[PDB]
RNA sequence: GGGUUCAGAACGUCGUGAGACAGUUCGGUCUCUAUCCGCCACGGGCGCAGGAGGCUUGAGGGGGGCUCUUCCUAGUACGAG
């Protein structure tokens, strides 16, 4: 009652970094629910069990790199979910020392923060060729052209440590909402619900 | 009436002694009846510029005024955390 792994598509490890409280984990649980419906072989994880360690849970934050499995009819992924803060950097650095690609995560409301830097810096010294940004917390105050300033300065940061910043695919949206509807929408593909389609732009 | 503050008894101690010490130590009677002012209640009498059965206004008095936890705004202002 464990089942044999059926290697169909190719496997690639992608991790998720970025400062604290910026949606790193939820965005992670999201990719689980999102990519779920449109294909089996995923096994759903939630904001709760993604961070099953007491305190990590009861206390609020993420303390240990997760490790999630979700695919696409295109490519199979293994998602290593790093923690924000400092202190635990010794656990993100270990999560990072793996992941082929890093799904960077910045927040519209806050913008690139102190850890956002170092993480990127570690990625340039860990050996994570390729980064993808994902502005989260966008569903905040109508910023006609403010969230645009983020993608202007975040790219400045990436192209500040030898990263294709100007090329880096900066998706936009919210993970909470995206998650939320999915949370109460198990089965349901893309090209339908608002935000859910914002996750796929990233996937 | 547990402490002190009578009489008994003892310790230490001081005194030849009787005795002595806010030094200890055990014991050791706390008084049915409220006249007046005061107070809580309750009436009788006369008064209210005509006699009565009812229902009332409220000057002025009194009473009562308290506080904690948790959830939501929101893990949002602020904060590297
Ligand atoms: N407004 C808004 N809030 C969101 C969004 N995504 C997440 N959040 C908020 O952040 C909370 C937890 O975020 P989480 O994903 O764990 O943050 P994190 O990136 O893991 C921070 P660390 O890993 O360092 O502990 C959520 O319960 C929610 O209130 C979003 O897209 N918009
Ligand atoms: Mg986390």
């Amino acid at each position: 009652a464990k089942g044999e792994f059926i290697r169909t598509k190719p496997h690639v490890n992608v991790g998720t970094i970025g400062h604290v409280d910026h949606g790193k984990t939820t965005l992670t649980a999201a990719l689980t629910f999102v990519t779920a419906a449109e294909n089996p072989n995923v096994e759903v994880k939630d904001y709760g069990d993604i961070d099953k360690a007491p305190e990590e849970r009861a206390r609020g934050i993420t303390i240990n790199t997760a490790h999630v499995e979700y695919e696409t009819a295109k490519r199979h992924y293994s998602h290593v979910d790093c923690p924000g803060h400092a202190d635990y950097i010794k656990n993100m650095i270990t999560g990072a020392a793996q992941m082929d690609g890093a799904i960077l995560v910045v927040s519209a409301a806050d913008g690139p923060m102190p850890q956002t830097r170092e993480h990127i810096l570690l990625a340039r010294q860990v050996g994570v060729p390729y980064i993808v940004v994902f502005m989260n917390k966008v569903d905040m105050v109508d910023d006609p052209e403010l969230l645009d300033l983020v993608e202007m300065e975040v790219r400045d940061l990436l192209n500040q440590y030898e990263f294709p910043g100007d090329e880096v695919p900066v998706i936009r949206g919210s993970a909470l909402l995206a998650l939320e509807q999915m949370h109460r929408n198990p089965k349901t593909r893309r090209g339908e619900n608002e935000w859910v389609d914002k996750i796929w732009e990233l996937l």
